[PDB]
């Protein structure tokens, strides 16, 4: 029924804020103007690191030190993530390794999804929204690692196209996690349960929450599509990383082993 | 904190605990305890079981054995490092605070969870498809059979405690986020979590063992003897080292004990 849906959006939605420490909606407030550091150049990373603990010294060369930066900050993402999971009705009460796989397949997805949220076309939010790094500071730096920030903002561009908010994204975030069709899955069914729920819900809040934007519900799904493939590309833009060039104190490397 | 929230803090790190850690204390026990078909351990307790273990379940012996425990002790290290950050507040602690924190806590944390796979005849191995007696590991020559018993010894008085894995969770948790490692850069945000964190243990040991009196302070004591236990470890491995040459040590242990 649709109390049961939207007591369902709405239980989703005030978990998805008690998890995650920047909205998107505080997030476009600082983007748009509506004072943070702001990252152009090596002189202004400098000094925004020494006036932000993912690209402080523990590596020397820049693009490389803002690199792992991108990967000790998915790290926190993951955590997140996982605690938001524990809310999604049904999810604790999966077999536990099934918890385990549809964590360990779908927090990638995720977080291109969520870092959309902290992204305009000119840059993208650090530190809780404290810093600003721009995309064109991003772009430019140097042998791959110019070339694997970009793809992330092309992205956001078009994701940030649908307009939707936290609410939405609430919804969207859990219908990821509840994917049956993750390798290694030992019970698929109540997986599926879930989702299928988790999917009216989806869909009833976007005719509410955007009621003139037609077929949001299916371009949403389609961009499961945009989500599936770049994970495909990021996690093969890796590996051309990890054999041509990076070393970390091994405890660090096992710290990291999964992004 | 409140109760419900001491409560749910030791819920997460036991869910966490099952899904980090292959082989629990209550399956082990299950195994050593046995009265079942299914479960039954090849038990390893001479040369030539040792022989036909390792057909169902070359260097000298004692080498082998050593290589055996040292390539557990990484698997460990790694499901430790995956159970660390599951703990609250632990990633988002500054990135060598987190190095210093695993490096110095590891061993007193696989001390803790080998005695789950010990009494006072033997250990598991091969997730607990195996048995190698405690006699046999002794009487292994030159350093390495004295390098094994004192692991027996600690986890005997350890398991006179009766801790349940719902209780470990939260122990090794404590020893993790320990403020007084050496080289800490900031020892205020790691206290805080600990603070948390014995708290939850304190509610954690009154409910599950409701009359076993002091369990808390009692437990905190064997947080001492780990102190010094990994210090004779350490102090034997090096030694060991520079006697032995047919022992490497891997890359991740090999920078832990630097
Ligand atoms: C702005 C900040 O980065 C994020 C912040 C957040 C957040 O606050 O929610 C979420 C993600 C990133 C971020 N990950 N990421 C990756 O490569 C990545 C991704 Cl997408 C998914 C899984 C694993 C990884 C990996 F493990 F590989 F890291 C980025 C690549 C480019 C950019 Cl611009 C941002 C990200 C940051 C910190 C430090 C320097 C620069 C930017
Ligand atoms: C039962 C199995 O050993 C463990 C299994 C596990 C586990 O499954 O959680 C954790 C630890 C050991 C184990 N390490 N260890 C060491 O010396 C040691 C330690 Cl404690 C810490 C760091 C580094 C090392 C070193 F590098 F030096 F290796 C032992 C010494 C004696 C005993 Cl009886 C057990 C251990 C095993 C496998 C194969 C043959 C015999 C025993």
């Amino acid at each position: 029924e649709s109390a049961d849906l939207r007591a369902l959006a709405k239980h989703l939605y005030d978990s998805y804020i008690k998890s995650f420490p920047l909205t998107k909606a505080k997030a476009r407030a600082i983007l748009t103007g509506k004072s943070p550091f702001v990252i152009y150049d090596m002189n202004s990373l400098m000094m925004g690191e020494d006036k932000f603990k993912h690209i402080t010294p523990l590596s020397k060369e820049v693009a490389i030190r803002i690199f792992q930066g991108c990967q000790f900050r998915s790290v926190e993402a993951v955590q997140e993530i996982t605690e938001y999971a524990k809310s999604i009705p049904g999810f604790v009460n999966l077999d536990l390794n099934d918890q385990v796989t549809l964590l360990k397949y779908g927090v990638h997805e995720i977080i291109y999804t969520m870092l959309a949220s902290l992204m305009n076309k000119d840059g993208v939010l650090i530190s809780e929204g404290q810093g600003f790094m721009t995309r064109e500071f991003l772009k430019s730096l140097r042998k791959p690692f110019g070339d694997f920030m970009e793809p992330k903002f092309e992205f956001a561009v078009k994701f940030n196209a649908l307009e939707l908010d936290d609410s939405d994204l609430a919804i969207f975030i859990a219908v990821i996690i509840l994917s049956g069709d993750r390798p290694g899955l030992l019970n698929v069914k109540p997986i599926e349960d879930i989702q299928d729920n988790l999917l009216q819900a989806l869909e009833l809040q976007l005719k509410l929450n955007h009621p003139e934007s037609s077929q949001l519900f299916a371009k949403l799904l389609q961009k499961m599509t945009d989500l599936r493939q770049i994970v495909t590309e990021h996690v093969q833009l890796l590996q051309v990383i990890k054999k041509t060039e990076m070393s970390l104190h091994p405890l660090l490397q096992e710290i990291y082993k999964d992004l």
